[PDB]
């Protein structure tokens, strides 16, 4: 058929109960993740095609970059808690991978300050248990899909996007196929 198990997507041997409808994993340290977000705009192309009432969730992962990796997962938690994902995503990617001016937790924080988040506001979120639990969910979700690598995307805790089973020649066609596959999986 057009969409086939083992081609555009695979099926989790062990489905995750209560998982987000569309779940993306990434790291600000991840070069393929930079491509996905900053050049391909995979997240945004996926959301533009999701059925009505399908929320898209994006989590950060710890296993890249050691101590700063964890700082970045915690900062992403802050971004989620404050709802400023669309203000900090581009400068966090560029700060980690393009300019490499992000070397410490303080440097991460600078990104938020610059984006207009008040220091008091960032610090209170950073030290909050609401943010600790958000870090815990992100780590749990990764465990639940037995996550091996990033970028990755899962639909209804049942299906894992398989970009390797899609075309790479045109970026745009690749991105469309990816977005089109997520929508198919969401309605499945």
């Amino acid at each position: 058929a057009q969409y086939e198990d083992g081609k555009q997507y695979t099926t989790l041997e062990k489905p995750v109960a209560g998982a987000p409808q569309v779940l993306e994993f990434f790291s600000f340290f991840c070069p393929h993740c930079y491509q996905f977000e900053e050049v391909l705009h995979i997240s945004d192309n996926v959301k533009k095609k999701l059925p009505e009432g399908v929320k898209m969730t994006k989590y950060h992962v710890n296993f890249m970059g050691g101590d700063l990796g964890k700082d970045l997962t915690q900062a992403w938690a802050v971004a989620m808690a404050l709802g400023v994902e669309d203000k900090v995503t581009v400068p966090l990617f560029e700060g980690v991978q393009k300019t490499q001016t992000i070397r410490s937790a303080s440097d991460i924080r600078d990104v938020f300050i610059n984006a207009g988040i008040k220091g008091e506001e960032y610090d209170a979120a950073w030290n909050s248990f609401v943010v600790k639990s958000l870090v815990a969910q992100q780590e749990k979700a990764a465990a639940d899909v037995q996550l091996r690598g990033v970028p990755a995307m899962f639909v209804n805790g049942k299906y894992q996007l398989n970009p390797q089973g899609m075309d790479t020649s045109n970026m745009d066609v690749f991105v469309q196929q990816y977005a089109d596959t997520v929508k198919y999986l969401s309605e499945k």
